[PDB]
């Protein structure tokens, strides 16, 4: 019945498969870029080239970090009132394509006198090739998403679910490729070749979006709703009555999406905490070797998340698309965040048992392993014994991630698409600052949780349990607002 | 509008105010009778008149328990297809009266010749009691419930909610009525003094019924309904058609509702563990002494739950009878099962941190406390630090235990009311059992989790991390099974 025909319409893709196969390659091949630059940044300026302290290396990560999230209300307004996606994306690719080229030259002996040869080395070329990096990623992110999910709109709304499974499927491949292979090259060969690979990789995504404008659904700008719902949005929040035809729709939904998006600032606060303290951790924690370059990154460990994600991406599809449809089970793009804040919960309370397991080992013995250029003290406790952990925030990273990007796409008014997707984009970037003062909150005098590379002598377990009661309050929060919403 | 008329409704019990607190009087007087009996069985069976084995103590005490939850089922058939709720109930009272006799007879030394005097020293007179209080139990708890609600049944659903909330608050106050005064006479003054409160209990629980038989609300009974759904049901599960015209119906709703207490049997697996291994935590736990009678009873812990108890249910029903309704949160009675799972989860985990941080301590030095007569190795970590384990259960207690009697009851077909909450009873029995097969499980060798009562040489922490496991996974399936039954 109505069972039968949503799983025909999962069916999808069909006709368009090429329209859709460049939008993923673009997509992985930007991701690759953005992981290759961000993973081994502070290694760069602090170095040879560079001789910046690790405290500006961290400020100037932190704040090209932040443009990326300030920026994107800001791209995709620009995407929509004075361009088209399409146009847009291709001027982010190409401002983000000119940062890029900065940094092998650089690192390049022979051309770095060229740029800056004559406190911060070469302050200059360096926060100009980071801005613009930035506000590339900003522009890219904020309309890539909507763009790719335009040509499978029109098969329903099962289309645009499958096509946002291979999206995040493409994402962490992408991650994969930069963190695994990119920053192997980056600290082991040479930063020259470690650097040309991801400008390379810029390259390739500017063609592919050429090669494929024959092929791809274009929207016309619509920048007079803009105004409209901006510059005499203070003349009223609803009950236009005679006054204005529609656009009173969308104010109702604009302020009646903004709520959501707010409750979601500490799942994103959690989530972030999460990607640092498992490294953390991982850094602690018994590392095998793979040979008899050498010192293998510490970006690898990173990977093991997005390894997660890979094997369960297909296999959830499949798994999910038959099994939880004609069963008619958890249909709502909601309650799968609130399955997400819950395996983020118990990964929460697992990473924190762990953690306990590992402070009562490591009073016994404690050995020497060497990561990149520094040497970790590590109990004599695997590091796969840190699978557990990672299942459940990937498991959480295939309902929660997802569907936060499904809400945002359907729960938008049609003209201020990807402009919905910047405020989602800048309230991650909220939460992750505000994350950034939690943890340094608790390392105040006061409290001691994190008084302290080493974190032998930091209460890393107390610090997970909070985070799992954070997530639990956020999913009490959560719920109540999605009732409300619904 | 429609709110508006259920918080009217909530404006209930009105008219019948001394039907209700005579039912609530009786189950009061019932569940203090209940754990006198309960909360010293062992202690008098292993003492003076009775030379009794420990094993012997606890394998009687775990027939007698048993005994209450297999006499359910039969004991509301009985009330439903032989006799009325009333007249069932009255019977059921003056057998679990006549057991009660005994205990008192047996404790006083010059009556004890009389009926044991001339391995197990009185086996025969012992078992008989027990086997009249086991019955008897179980035939009022299988009926009070249902004919308590029938007196506000008219009022819509929003009356029997209100009602379910008192009728638990009296069964917890009998609890602390029982467990504090009770069993410090029992430990403290006689035996003989302490067994003749609840016998006087029961005669007064007695004396409330014939007062109150001219307002209460009775039903017919109704024989041939069983009949026709027990013999010949092997002839059929639905479509009846024209044989039969509406008891189909109520076959759908049996084999509906069965797999929903089928899915609850982890969650009483769970409470009923927590119930112990809470009480053996507290023991080995820093107690303060109240005075300069003495040893204060072990059963006053268990109290600690029941206490918490009272204190939220007035105060959860205002905070939740305007604050919920109003705004339509969380109508269903399944939903808030699940919120209890949610918080036996959390609570496991709070207390398998203390368990960790009390295994920590434990090691640097011991104290020696008595309570009763031996003397428990203690941790210098304060008791009151276990208070948020039981507010965690206890809010679990008011939204699980609550609403699960208001699924039993208002998911049942009319004639078979007082039958369905012998199967939750008997079901709840099953839970418990199979949590104590469970406790002997992690007991073996092979895991030593509980190879040894003294807890400082068994992880209590696993046992906890564990039971929120099951406690995850009971959530998980419960979910989907109310999703299915809905
Ligand atoms: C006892 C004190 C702590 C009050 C507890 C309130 C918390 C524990 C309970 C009470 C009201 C509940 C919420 C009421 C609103 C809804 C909508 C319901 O359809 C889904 C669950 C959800 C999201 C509930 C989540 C849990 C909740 C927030
Ligand atoms: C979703 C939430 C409720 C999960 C519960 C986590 C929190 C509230 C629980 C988990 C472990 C609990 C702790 C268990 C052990 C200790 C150590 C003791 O020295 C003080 C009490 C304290 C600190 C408890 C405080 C509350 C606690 C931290
Ligand atoms: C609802 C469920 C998933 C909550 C998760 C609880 C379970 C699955 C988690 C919590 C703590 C985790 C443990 C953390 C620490 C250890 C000790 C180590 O020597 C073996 C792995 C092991 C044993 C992990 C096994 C999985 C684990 C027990
Ligand atoms: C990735 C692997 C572990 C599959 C995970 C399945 C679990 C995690 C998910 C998938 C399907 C989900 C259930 C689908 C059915 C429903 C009905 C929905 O309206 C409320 C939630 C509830 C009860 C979900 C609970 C969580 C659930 C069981
Ligand atoms: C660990 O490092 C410390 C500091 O250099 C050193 O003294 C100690 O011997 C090292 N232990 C091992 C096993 O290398
Ligand atoms: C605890 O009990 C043991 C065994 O009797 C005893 O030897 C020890 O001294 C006691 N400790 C205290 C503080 O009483």
């Amino acid at each position: 019945r109505r069972a039968a025909a949503a799983a025909a319409a999962a069916g999808a893709f069909a006709g368009r498969r090429a329209a859709c196969g460049a939008v993923l390659l673009t997509e992985l091949l930007e991701r690759a870029a953005f992981y290759g630059i961000t993973s081994n940044l502070v290694l760069f300026l602090n170095g040879a080239p560079f001789c910046w302290e690790g405290a500006q290396a961290s400020e100037a990560l932190l704040l090209f970090m932040g443009l990326t999230y300030l920026g994107s209300p800001f791209g995709g307004w620009l995407a929509d009132a004075r361009l088209g996606r399409a146009r847009a994306i291709l001027l982010s690719l190409a401002l983000y394509l000119l940062g890029m080229l900065a940094f092998p030259l650089l690192a390049a002996p022979a051309t770095r006198a060229a740029l800056c040869g004559s406190a911060r080395c070469c302050s200059p070329a360096t926060f100009a090739g980071l801005v613009l990096v930035g506000l590339g990623v900003a522009t890219v992110k904020a309309n890539i998403t909507p763009f790719g999910a335009d040509q499978v709109k029109d098969r329903g709304p099962e289309a645009t679910r499958r096509f946002f499974n291979w999206f995040y499927w493409s994402i962490n491949l992408g991650a994969i490729l930069s963190l695994g292979g990119i920053a192997y090259i980056q600290q082991n060969v040479s930063f020259v070749t470690g650097y040309a690979i991801p400008t390379v990789c810029v390259g390739l995504a500017f063609v592919v979006f050429l090669c494929g404008q024959s092929v791809f659904i274009t929207k016309p700008p619509d920048g007079s709703a803009f105004t409209d719902m901006f510059k005499i949005l203070t003349y009223s929040m609803s009950h236009g009555g005679p006054f204005t035809e529609e656009k009173v729709e969308d104010v109702k939904a604009l302020v009646k999406i903004v709520p959501v998006f707010l409750a979601l600032i500490p799942y994103w606060t959690v989530y972030f905490q999460m990607q640092t303290t498992y490294v953390l951790q991982s850094l602690h924690l018994r590392i095998p070797e793979i040979s008899n370059p050498h010192t293998l990154p510490a970006a690898w460990l990173t990977m093991f998340d997005a390894v997660l994600i890979l094997l369960l991406i297909p296999l959830k599809d499949k798994l999910v698309d038959p099994i939880l449809r004609r069963h008619g089970l958890l249909p709502s793009s909601l309650k799968r965040i609130a399955v997400g804040m819950f395996f983020v919960m118990c990964s929460a309370f697992a990473a924190g048992i762990l953690e306990s397991k590992r402070l009562n080992l490591v009073k016994e013995k404690t050995i020497n392993q060497t990561i990149g250029n520094v040497v970790y003290h590590a109990a004599d406790l695997s590091l796969w014994w840190q699978v557990p952990q990672y299942l459940l925030i990937g498991i959480s990273e295939i309902f929660a991630s997802i569907a936060g990007l499904e809400f945002a796409y359907s729960a938008a008014p049609k003209s201020m698409q990807s402009a919905i997707m910047g405020l989602f984009f800048f309230f991650s970037g909220v939460g992750s600052f505000v994350g950034s003062g939690l943890l340094a909150l608790v390392s105040i005098k006061a409290i001691g949780w994190m008084s302290s590379g080493n974190i032998n002598g930091c209460y890393l377990n107390y610090y997970f349990f909070l985070l799992a009661a954070i997530q639990g309050a956020t999913l009490l929060l959560f719920l109540i607002i999605s009732v409300k919403y619904d």
